[PDB]
């Protein structure tokens, strides 16, 4: 049930991990290119830091539910010219259609 | 354990967000994933259960802010999701 749609196999963590890993960073460029204080500097370097480390989708967890929309529909956060309010709708929709998939 | 305190209170702000983010809409479709969102929401149990809601309005339950009313970038709300969740594990 619930199982059955997170499922995966070993074999598929790799890759999965690799590309969701480059869209990642493709996001957070596009975020931090312009870092000009220190404090930027070291924000965009904990952030690529923390990537780089990763290995399994639980590690990108977090960045693949903030950023799920960009992801899923090819937007970058600096260009996507949508409102907050519209962006917290796509992330519902996401959610809903997680759920919704599960439940078929 | 989760206290029940907590968890409802957090579940009621989700829930304040939801409504508001939603004032705009009356659209049949956009209603009934309104409809959707605040019975998951209202039939929740432990903080599992919200996870997915808090790490999506993140920032608002943080400031305490109202997604209609904040006046931000979607650029700013995705550094400030970046800001809490770097300060997460530290």
């Amino acid at each position: 049930l619930r199982l059955h749609y997170t499922d995966q196999e070993k074999l598929d963590v790799p890759s999965l991990v690799e590309i969701c890993k480059q869209q990642l960073i493709v996001i957070l460029k596009d975020m931090c290119s312009d870092c000009s204080t220190t404090d930027e500097k070291t924000s965009f370097l904990y952030h690529l830091n923390r990537l780089r480390s990763a290995v399994t989708v639980v590690d990108l967890h977090n960045y693949i539910a903030v950023f799920g929309p960009c992801l899923s529909y090819n937007k970058l956060p600096s260009t996507w010219n949508i409102s907050v309010c519209d962006y917290l709708k796509q992330q519902l929709n996401i959610l809903r259609a997680a759920d919704s998939q599960q439940n078929a």
